[PDB]
């Protein structure tokens, strides 16, 4: 599913993303854009570590999610990878939560720190009622 930023603004704010470890919806509305352009079934391989990332926040096969294929993997949120890529965003949300209540938080991913972090990303959910 590839959803509108708006539906995705409430759909987030619904799994109780806004300001989640003071991280507010913006924010991961900024994350979801640059990462997979909202679409849950986005992947992406790397294969300079034999790696995939998965779905809306293109979560890592290596740390994250377990799917089998990735050398010497870990699976920190307990989750297949499939869980990952489902138009349902419930696993995923719960997954990039996760992520976020370890030391780096938000900084977690590159993308990010690259298009996101000192910018101006109230246009992510401006008229979105959030």
């Amino acid at each position: 599913k590839v959803f509108e930023r708006c539906e995705l603004a409430r759909t987030l704010k619904r799994l109780g993303m806004d300001g989640y470890r003071g991280i507010s919806l913006a924010n991961w509305m900024c994350l979801a854009k640059w990462e997979s352009g909202y679409n849950t079934r986005a992947t992406n391989y790397n294969a300079g570590d034999r790696s995939t990332d998965y779905g809306i926040f293109q979560i890592n096969s290596r740390y994250w999610c377990n799917d089998g294929k990735t050398p010497a993997a870990v699976n920190a949120c307990h989750l297949s990878c499939s869980a990952l890529l489902q138009d349902n965003i419930a696993d995923a949300v719960a997954c990039a939560k996760r992520v976020v209540r370890d030391p780096q938080g938000i900084r977690a991913w590159v993308a990010w720190r690259n298009r996101c972090q000192n910018r101006d990303v109230r246009q992510y959910v401006q008229g979105c009622g959030v």
